[PDB]
């Protein structure tokens, strides 16, 4: 009731900032969530016994894979609560609620593939999801957790505010498809330039969301140069490992999985940078102007690559 969740200085200072890292204690990491949840959404939103019981059963969802783990949802729902904090008045209580949910939800049971892996590999998962492969899942993951006794956080709504906090987690987890974000983007870009950009249409709202879903799955990048590059190594981790089962079904992956092209990565990320995460930040911080400093981080580690590449380092 009267329960305030509270951090250690150093944490209640520094998570308020972009690049804050959730660090490598994972015991600490349920109790960032709720102090994320109790400071965005209000100390009201969800029953505790109930979040404490949601927040448990998704940790036991995500498996041990180098990258998309439980540390990656935790990663990903603190840079929505940034961005949320950081624009406060533009968002509904609903949207508050749904999107910190659908961020540490969004990866739920990922077996470090590809949805191209699953689809080669002829995996059931792609014969029931023909696009977004894992992304239908793991929102089909989250409706299975809240459907469990003593889980439902959302009891509470009404039966139309349950179902739109529903289909706001089932657009933003879809939209962490990155196939889908290069369209979404480049739509977002037009409407913002021609000027019809209108966040009371509920289809422009939905782009936005779905680009800052873009924007928080990729925030690795946004962070200080030492956490860049260590979470590079696990990325590669989980992409060379595919690489590996693609060359056991008798296909050469694409260079970003093929553990024989390590001499490139550098490179490699420069392409990724230019292609993805500068894009993504750009259209971000135009349309939310208080995002900026994901922007400027990004920018600041892509020059950190180039600088690898140099020699400098
Ligand atoms: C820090 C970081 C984050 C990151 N996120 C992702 C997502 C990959 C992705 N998924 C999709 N889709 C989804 C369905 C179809 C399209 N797309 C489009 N992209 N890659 N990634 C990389 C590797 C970048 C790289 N490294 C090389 N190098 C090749 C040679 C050495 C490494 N390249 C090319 N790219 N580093
Ligand atoms: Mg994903
Ligand atoms: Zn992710």
């Amino acid at each position: 009731g009267l329960m305030q969740f509270t951090l250690p200085v150093r944490l209640c200072k520094e998570i308020e900032l972009f690049h804050f890292d959730i660090g490598p204690f994972e015991n600490m990491w349920p109790g960032i969530f709720v102090y994320m949840v109790h400071r965005s959404c209000g100390t009201s939103c969800f029953e505790l016994e109930k979040l404490c019981r949601f927040i448990m059963s998704v940790k036991k969802n995500y498996r041990r894979v180098p990258y998309h783990n439980w540390k990656h949802a935790v990663t990903v729902a603190h840079c929505m609560y940034a961005i949320l904090q950081n624009n406060h008045t533009l968002f509904t209580d609903l949207e508050r609620k749904g999107l910190l949910i659908a961020c540490l939800c969004h990866d739920l049971d990922h077996r470090g593939f590809s949805n191209s892996y699953l689809q080669k590999f002829d995996h059931p998962l792609a014969a029931l999801y023909s696009t977004s492969t894992m992304e239908q899942h793991h929102f089909s993951q989250t409706v299975s957790i809240l459907q469990l006794e003593g889980h439902n956080i959302f009891s509470t709504l009404s039966s139309s505010e349950y179902e739109q906090v529903l289909e706001i987690i089932r657009k933003a987890i879809i939209a962490t498809d990155l196939a889908l974000y290069f369209g979404n983007r480049k739509q977002l870009e037009e409407m913002y330039q021609t000027g019809s950009l209108n966040l009371n249409n509920q289809s422009h709202r939905d782009r936005v969301i779905g680009l800052m879903m873009t924007a928080c799955d990729l925030c690795s990048v946004t962070k200080l140069w030492p956490v860049t590059k260590l979470t590079a190594n696990d990325i590669y981790a989980e992409f060379w490992a595919e690489g590996d089962e693609m060359k056991k079904l008798g296909i050469q992956p694409i260079p970003m999985m093929d553990r024989d092209k390590k001499d490139e990565v550098p490179q490699g990320q420069l392409g990724f940078y230019n292609a993805v995460a500068i894009p993504c930040y750009t259209t971000l911080t135009q349309i939310l102007p208080p995002t900026e400093p994901l922007l400027k981080a990004c920018r600041d580690n892509l020059s950190q690559w180039e600088k690898v590449i140099r020699g400098e380092e």
